[PDB]
DNA sequence: CGAATTAATTCG
DNA sequence: CGAATTAATTCG
């Protein structure tokens, strides 16, 4: 995935 | 594993 | 609905 918390 | 990053959740 | 807090994820 990309950096940081995944978008929901 | 930690900081960094990024978004979700909480709570006024 | 926003700022503060919390959480999930990558990279070194």
């Amino acid at each position: 995935k990309p950096r940081g918390r995944p978008k929901k």
